[PDB]
Formats: structure tokens, C-alpha cells, sequence
RNA sequence: GCCCGGAUGGUGGAAUCGGUAGACACAAGGGAUCCCUCGGCGUCGCGCUGUGCGGGUUCAAGUCCCGCUCCGGGCACCA
């Protein structure tokens, strides 16, 4: 053993081990009980940033953790590749994106390795192969046959010039990120699944995953946004269409003094006939862009249609007003308005003169002050007609009941969840596996010609998806006649929702799941991701774990039932506008920057000297050019003491604004562990300890080691604080490098502590204890090792520290043995000077005692 | 705007179930790879104060409640 550690000799070597005895591929073994660890795949934009970094290390500590307690672990590892920033990547690189995202995936596969973390790479997966991309083809025709797909219009950021359909984030102020003009938007029929169909599991099922936690929870039941109301049709007079709302308020129904009704509504439409006003105020809303953020924002504004809606229980006219906070995709394309007890409703009114109509009883049952702003409390009606006196349950099933019997109305349930749309028209992607025929009609691609490949050999121009604009390549032929396939792609939420079952038999070719592996390993034990997935991709991933168990493809209702959400890492954000336009992203270690005496930044330069708009501390991110990238530190320093730095720094869930200061700890405490190894086995063997005969001294360190043990455990298996584990590690480090080791039971003592460290901190430091554990002669390698096993008789103790406050001011500490009364605790408290000196001329008005823990005579 | 989080020394963080605030480290200063000091203010072998800010509940609040400021995540085409 060399006195230096030297990561640079030991790592490398490791991890050379570990790939030719393939120690962390495994099977379907059925003698040992499985353990599925998933972490959350990563997207190959080209460099590892220490998100990542965080996301895989917990994962690893994990997989190893549950390794050493005897499980058959799987911690597969693959990449999410399809997708929008291999699409601009390869026009400025003069590329096409299969090419760059396969060079991605190297470089990146090389970057994990060189951290070393335990993965099956025997079940790599990417994406945006046809070998992974068929199976949700095939499923995708399955689920259109099933009746669970359908073709609507939908919404869509639209430049007029370059005729491209743009993301939200390539939409900059509501104008382009290339060239210059307002962008729009554009209705498009485009697929949908239902998973609105899964609403209700989805929501229930919430209650039974007791492993996650109510954040997601929480976020998720509210995304979903289950509501019971009642829909309701009106009138409108000079117009032949009905109208229908929803409302969870019918209550207030008689309070309703106005529509509104979306730019785009065919009543709004028919009145911009013959309205100036009004077809200008239509056509500003082609540009409000899509994105609820912005929809809910922005100044609400309307104009009136002219048309007047005829309530249907009161009879009189309300006006019909167009609206741009109104839009005719998500619902009826109306909404119905009751301004005095709706806040929104209210502003909308004030700002109009429309009438702010009251229902609902001040709380002392007089009339209530809508003067300044409405009444929104749930209350007894008034001015209601036959309503007047109802409360809201008896308002709501009496105003119910009538507009059903009248026709009008129905009890409805409503979800915020939208249906998934799953089209994007883009080229990398996988292509949808519909068809259109010469008759018209329109049916999946046929199983005979699935999967529907995607070319990778593609002249880009930033503008049209080359499937697009070949004229040929769409063309085929169904039921004997010319048919044209799709040329919209998939979502690529689509690839990352079954990801995580196809790990299980990814060189399975007779299906998309070998069902016997899938249900070996499923449901996932633990799947590690950022907080930044906990609706979107979380949603989507129980959903199409419901739909392949409804094809009885899988077991379980649920795919994971340890959800792990690690706060984000973030990293300070910046970019100027380049001469056309465009934002460029320059990287924080760029940057030049002046702060505060609080440490905010408040000049930026980069070193061409452009002025940098600072956007703040935000997710390491592909877009932003501000993830840090770990190469260079595991270059210096290790791997070891990246991955214990990024696991000490912060506790998993905790949001870390990431520094590189503070790796100087992580190193330096490797180098004290090799140390203290060093020394200890320079010295040779062992006796066997003898337990019956130790020192006091000697049994005090014992228990110590013993306590860590189970705190650590219990910090790594219960509570998933690594950080404090680790700092365990390190107290016990330092009460070991202070230990005698000249007698052989000192020594005897020094193995076990050793032997005991250098398992613990495995998960965290693989490499340097890999190697350790051989110089200490561990049985076998430390990857196999049990975990130890902390002894009930090794950590008894007969004496326990209590702090004595006096009106909750800390002036003692005592020790006092564990059989000891309160009143014996109080004797010895008044032992102490500084317990006397604010007990004297006083009385003790109340005794709390904490048994064992704490005492706070309350005096005066 | 809406949903979910968050704020503790120069810095990252600890206090797990309401019970010693600042463990463990970084940085800096001092002393000889190691030891020391290190929130602030002032009988220091003492005392007061202090967990973003304003209030409550409680013998007791970093923890629970209400509110405010600032900050992150998501907000459906970033993945
Ligand atoms: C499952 C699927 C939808 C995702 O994995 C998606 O492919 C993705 O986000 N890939 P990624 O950005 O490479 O990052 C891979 C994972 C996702 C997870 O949130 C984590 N991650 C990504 N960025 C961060 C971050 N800044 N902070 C903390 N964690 C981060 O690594
Ligand atoms: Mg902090
Ligand atoms: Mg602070
Ligand atoms: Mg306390
Ligand atoms: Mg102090
Ligand atoms: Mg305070
Ligand atoms: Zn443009």
C-alpha cells in the first residue's frame, strides 16, 4: 500500500475490474430477493453537469447499499435522445442529429464510467433507436384501436415567415429566437391520448403510494384538478348555436350578469362581422401566446360582442363579451361570470360597467359591500328568486336539479388535466404510426410495416423536418391502395415514459415486454429524479404504467413505490443578444461579474465584452449553457471525492445552488482514511478481539463505532440524509485517529472500526474503499460485503447527559444515571452554581423533566 | 397570476418526534502534516443577544400557526 492516495491509480483500475468481471450485471435471479434503483435518464446534450452528477450518486449509494444487504440489484442507465436540442445543434454544427447524439452518448458514457457508478450496461437503451422506438409504435396503433386516441386541434406557436412551429421555450417575448417577427398562434389537428380517462386512478391511487412524498402528491392531485360543478347551456338571441359553460359555483348562478367567450368562439367570429372593434380585438388574441403563464398575467381585456345570452332561470339579457383570457381548447370555449363573488369576475366588471349583481349574504346576514371588491366566501342566497335562504350544498343541488329538469344543466366532473398531446412537428423524433389513404381515411400503420423508421441521414435547414419536405418518403400503400404516413413525430415524453420497463428485457425483440422480466423486477423499489419531474414526466410515467397493465402487459397498479425527488442544482444563468436577435447563453465560468456585500451579482461581462443580462440562479441546464461540468474536478481530485462532496454538500431534497469550495473537505478526509488505514495495516495482522475483556476506553469506542453504524443506516436507508451519514463517518474518523493502537486489543479494536468505516463510506467512495478493503484483508470484494450490523450489547449505556435550564436558559449540564427520578435530577441540578445562582430568592413555579434528556425549572 | 418548495455564522450545512442553536466541513485569522480561534454586542473561569422580516400558540419555536419580503421548481412544445 502506498502512503499517498492517488485516485489517478486506483480508480481507473476499479472500474476496469468491475466491467470484465461484470460485477453490476445481473439476471432474473430467483434465489435472491431483487431491488430495481432507477435513476432518472439522462438526455445527451453532450456534458455531464453536476445535476446530473447528484441525481446518478445518490442512485449509486443506493444500489450499493442494497447490494451489501444482499440484493440482486438493478441500476440500469440509458439515453432519453430524441428531441429539440439536437435539432438547432446540428444546423450551427453543421451536423443531422443522429450523428451528434450518438457522439453525446459516448462522451457521456465515458463520463459515467469515470465516476463509477454500478450500472447494468448490459441494458443500455437509447431511444432513438428503432430497436426501442417500434415498441411504442406498435403500442401507440394498439392504443389508437382501443379507442384511446383521437385527432383534435390544437394550439400551437407559429412564425408566419419561417412557417415553423416553435416550442415555448424558442419563443422570446413573443417573438421568434432566429429572425425577427411576432410569432402566433396556429390551430393544428394533432394527436391526443386520454388520460383524462385515468383521471380518477391516477388522482385515488395517490392515497396508496405511502413512498412518495406530498409535495408530488400534492402538486399532482392539483394539476389533475379534479371538480364537480355543473355544465349549462344558454340562448343567444340573434344566433342559432347554443352556448355551455361549466361551473363548481352554481350557487351564485342567479349573480351571473355576463359571458365571456373566447377570441376564436364562432359567436365571437359572427359578431367581428359587422364590428370593427371587435375583429381587431379577435386578431390581437391570434397573439397571445400559448402558455398558461402568460394567459394569466397579461391585462384581461374585452370587448362586447353585442350578442346578449338569455338566462335561462331569470329570463333576462346578458351580454356576450369576447375575452383573451378565454380559450376555446380547453372547454367549451365559454365561461360564465359572477362578479360579485368572483375576485377576477369583479375586476372584469369594474373595469367594463358591467353589473356586479349580489347573491350571497354577508356573514352578519345583511347585504353585502361590494364597493371595493367582491364577496367570494360560500354563503346563504339572496336576490335569487325561489334560491333565496339556501346555503351552498342546498343552493347547488337546488339550482342543479332545476336546470337539469329544465334541460338546461348537468352535473358534470371536470379535470384541469388536459388530454396528452402527443404530436410535434418536428424531425427527430419517432415518427406516429398513422396513415392517411387515397379514400381519406385515416388508420394506424399496419403491423406489417411497423416500425416506421426515422431516417438519420437528413440534410437539415432549421426550417422544414426533412421527412416533411422529401416528397417520396411518406408514401406507402395500405388495404392495396396509396396511403401517406405521418409525418408528425412523437413527444418525447413518449420515450421516457416506459423506459423503466423496457431496462427490464431491452434485447427482447418478440414484444415490447418480456412480461416474466418485467415482473421479476417491477415495480421500481426507488426512483431518483429532480423535483423539476414531479408532474409532467411523474404523470405521464403512472399513466402508461396503467395502460401496459391494462393490456395485462404488468402486475402492478403502480410503477414505483419509492419515489426519490433530489432538489435541483442550480448554477447562476447569463446571455446577451446577439446582432440578429437571439439570446446567446454564456456559461457562468465565463462570465466576469461584480457582486454585493449580500453576494448578488451586479455587473456581468463576458471576456469579449458583452453585457450579460443576469437571469439569475436557475436549474443546471441543456438550454442555458449553465450546467457545470464535473470532468475537470474528477481530473483533479478523484471521483471519489466528487461524488462524496455532491453527497455531503446537501441532503437529496434541499436545493443546492452549487459552489466547487468545500471539495477541499471531501479530499483531505479520503486522504486521512488512507492515512489511518496506512498506518494501521503497516502494523500486520490482527489478534481476534476479545470482548469480555476490554478497557473502559476501549469499550467507549466500541460503542461509538457501533453508534455510528446505526446511524448511518438509519440516515442512509430511512431517512436518505447522506450529508449526515457522512459527517457521522467523519466524527467517528476523528475519535479513530486519536485511538492507541499499541496493544493488540487497541488493534484488535482498530480492525473492526476500520473494517466497518470503509464499508459505510462504500456507496459514497467506491474506488478508494474497494481498495481498502483489500488492504485491511476484507473477505472477498468490498462490492459483495455485508453491511455491518450494529450489536444491541456493544452500545448500552448506564449514564445519559441531561441540560439544565433555568427558565429555558441553559446554565448546566449534568450526567445522571438512566434509572434516575426527576427528584434525584433536580438534587443534582442544585449541586451546580450556576443553577443556584438563578434559583436564589426565587420560587420554582413548574418542574419540566425530559426524561433522561432535560430539565427546565421555571422560576420567579 | 396559480400550485409546490425555500431563507440558520464569511460559506455549505446540523439540530430526526416542539426540548443544548451553529454538529460536520469549507474559508479566514493565529500558533507549531498537526493544534487553536472563529454569529454579534458587552462582569469573559461571565452575561446579553441571535435561525430572512412582522406577529401568535406553548414552560419552550430553527421546528407548529397567520402574515410580509426575497428566491427556486412547475405551469402542459425544454426534457
Ligand atoms: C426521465 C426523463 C423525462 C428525464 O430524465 C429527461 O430525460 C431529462 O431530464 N434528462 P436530463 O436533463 O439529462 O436529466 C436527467 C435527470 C433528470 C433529473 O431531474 C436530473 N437532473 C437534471 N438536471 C438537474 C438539475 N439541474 N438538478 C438536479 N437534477 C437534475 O437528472
Ligand atoms: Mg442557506
Ligand atoms: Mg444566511
Ligand atoms: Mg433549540
Ligand atoms: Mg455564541
Ligand atoms: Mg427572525
Ligand atoms: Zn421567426
Amino acid at each position: 500500500m502506498q502512503e499517498q492516495y492517488r485516485p489517478e491509480e486506483i480508480e481507473s483500475k476499479v472500474q476496469l475490474h468491475w466491467d470484465e468481471k461484470r460485477t453490476f450485471e445481473v439476471t432474473e435471479d430467483e434465489s435472491k430477493e431483487k431491488y430495481y434503483c432507477l435513476s432518472m435518464l439522462p438526455y445527451p446534450s453532450g456534458r455531464l453537469h453536476m445535476g446530473h452528477v447528484r441525481n446518478y450518486t445518490i442512485g449509486d449509494v443506493i444500489a450499493r447499499y442494497q447490494r451489501m444487504l444482499g440484493k440482486n440489484v438493478l441500476q440500469p442507465i440509458g439515453w432519453d435522445a430524441f428531441g429539440l436540442p439536437a435539432e438547432g445543434a446540428a444546423v450551427k454544427n453543421n451536423t443531422a442529429p443522429a450523428p451528434w447524439t450518438y457522439d453525446n452518448i459516448a462522451y457521456m458514457k465515458n463520463q459515467l464510467k469515470m465516476l463509477g457508478f454500478g450500472y447494468d450496461w448490459s441494458r443500455e437503451l437509447a431511444t432513438c433507436t428503432p430497436e426501442y422506438y417500434r415498441w411504442e409504435q406498435k403500442f401507440f396503433t394498439e392504443l389508437y384501436k382501443k379507442g384511446l386516441v383521437y385527432k383534435k386541434t390544437s394550439a400551437v406557436n407559429w412564425c408566419p415567415n419561417d412557417q415553423t412551429v416553435l416550442a415555448n421555450e424558442q419563443v422570446i417575448d413573443g417573438c421568434c429566437w432566429r429572425c425577427d417577427t411576432k410569432v402566433e398562434r396556429k390551430e393544428i389537428p394533432q394527436w391526443f391520448i386520454k388520460i383524462t380517462a385515468y383521471a380518477d386512478e391516477l388522482l385515488n391511487d395517490l392515497d396508496k403510494l405511502d413512498h412518495w412524498p406530498d409535495t408530488v402528491k400534492t402538486m399532482q392531485r392539483n394539476w389533475i384538478g379534479r371538480s364537480e360543478g355543473v355544465e349549462i347551456t344558454f340562448n343567444v338571441n340573434d344566433y342559432d348555436n347554443t352556448l355551455t359553460v361549466y361551473t363548481t359555483r352554481p350557487d351564485t348562478f342567479m349573480g351571473c350578469t355576463y359571458l365571456a367567450v373566447a377570441a376564436g368562439h364562432p359567436l365571437a367570429q359572427k359578431a367581428a362581422e359587422n364590428n370593427p372593434e371587435l375583429a381587431a380585438f379577435i386578431d390581437e388574441c391570434r397573439n397571445t401566446k400559448v402558455a398558461e403563464a402568460e394567459m394569466a398575467t397579461m391585462e384581461k381585456k374585452g370587448v362586447d360582442t353585442g350578442f346578449k345570452a338569455v338566462h335561462p332561470l331569470t329570463g333576462e339579457e346578458i351580454p356576450v363579451w369576447a375575452a383573451n383570457f378565454v380559450l376555446m381548447e380547453y372547454g367549451t370555449g365559454a365561461v360564465m361570470a359572477v362578479p360579485g363573488h368572483d375576485q377576477r369576475d369583479y375586476e372584469f366588471a369594474s373595469k367594463y360597467g358591467l353589473n356586479i349583481k349580489p347573491v350571497i349574504l354577508a356573514a352578519d346576514g345583511s347585504e353585502p359591500d361590494l364597493s371595493q371588491q367582491a364577496l367570494t366566501e360560500k354563503g346563504v342566497l339572496f336576490n335569487s328568486g325561489e334560491f333565496n335562504g339556501l346555503d351552498h350544498e342546498a343552493a347547488f343541488n337546488a339550482i342543479a336539479d332545476k336546470l337539469t329538469a329544465m334541460g338546461v344543466g348537468e352535473r358534470k366532473v371536470n379535470y384541469r388535466l388536459r388530454d396528452w398531446g402527443v404530436s410535434r412537428q418536428r424531425y427527430w423524433g419517432a415518427p406516429i404510426p398513422m396513415v392517411t389513404l387515397e379514400d381519406g381515411t385515416v388508420m394506424p400503420t399496419p403491423d406489417d410495416q411497423l416500425p416506421v423508421i426515422l431516417p438519420e441521414d437528413v440534410v437539415m435547414d432549421g426550417i422544414t423536418s426533412p421527412i416533411k419536405a422529401d416528397p417520396e418518403w411518406a408514401k406507402t400503400t395500405v388495404n392495396g391502395m396509396p396511403a401517406l404516413r405521418e409525418t408528425d413525430t412523437f413527444d418525447t415524453f413518449m420515450e421516457s415514459s416506459w423506459y423503466y420497463a423496457r431496462y427490464t428485457c431491452p434485447q427482447y425483440k418478440e414484444g415490447m415486454l418480456d412480461s416474466e422480466a418485467a415482473n421479476y423486477w417491477l415495480p421500481v423499489d426507488i426512483y431518483i429524479g429532480g423535483i423539476e419531474h414531479a408532474i409532467m414526466h411523474l404523470l405521464y410515467f403512472r399513466f402508461f404504467h396503467k395502460l401496459m397493465r391494462d393490456a395485462g402487459m404488468v402486475n402492478s397498479d403502480e410503477p414505483a413505490k419509492q419515489l426519490l425527488c433530489q432538489g435541483m442544482v442550480l448554477a447562476d444563468a447569463f446571455y446577451y443578444v446577439g446582432e440578429n436577435g437571439e439570446r446567446n447563453w454564456v456559461s457562468p465560468v465565463d462570465a466576469i461579474v461584480e457582486r454585493d456585500e449580500k453576494g448578488r451579482i451586479v455587473k456581468a461581462k463576458d471576456a469579449a465584452g458583452h453585457e450579460l443580462v443576469y437571469t439569475g440562479m436557475s436549474k443546471m441546464s441543456k438550454s442555458k449553457n449553465n450546467g457545470i461540468d464535473p470532468q475537470v474536478m474528477v481530473e483533479r481530485y478523484g471521483a471519489d471525492t466528487v461524488r462524496l462532496f455532491m453527497m455531503f454538500a446537501s441532503p437529496a431534497d434541499m436545493t443546492l445552488e452549487w459552489q466547487e469550495s468545500g471539495v477541499e473537505g471531501a479530499n483531505r478526509f479520503l486522504k486521512r482514511v488512507w492515512k489511518l488505514v496506512y498506518e494501521h495495516t503497516a502494523k500486520g495482522d490482527v489478534a481476534a478481539l476479545n470482548v469480555d475483556a476490554l478497557t473502559e476506553n476501549q469499550k467507549a469506542l466500541r460503542r461509538d463505532v457501533h453508534k455510528t453504524i446505526a446511524k448511518v443506516t438509519d440516515d442512509i436507508g430511512r431517512r436518505q440524509t447522506f450529508n449526515t451519514a457522512i459527517a457521522a463517518i467523519m466524527e467517528l474518523m476523528n475519535k479513530l485517529a486519536k485511538a492507541p493502537t499499541d496493544g493488540e486489543q487497541d488493534r484488535a479494536l482498530m480492525q473492526e472500526a476500520l473494517l466497518a468505516v470503509v464499508r459505510m463510506l462504500n456507496p459514497f467512495t467506491p474506488h478508494i474503499c474497494f481498495t481498502l478493503w483489500q488492504e485491511l484483508k476484507g473477505e472477498g470484494d468490498i462490492d459483495n460485503a455485508p453491511w455491518p450490523v450494529a450489536d444491541e450489547k456493544a452500545m448500552v449505556e448506564d449514564s445519559t447527559l441531561v441540560v439544565v435550564q433555568v427558565n429555558g436558559k441553559v446554565r448546566a449540564k449534568i450526567t445522571v444515571p438512566v434509572d434516575a427520578t426527576e427528584e434525584q435530577v433536580r438534587e443534582r441540578a442544585g449541586q451546580e452554581h450556576l443553577v443556584a445562582k438563578y434559583l436564589d430568592g426565587v420560587t420554582v413555579r413548574k418542574v419540566i423533566y425530559v426524561p433522561g434528556k432535560l430539565l427546565n425549572l421555571v422560576v420567579g
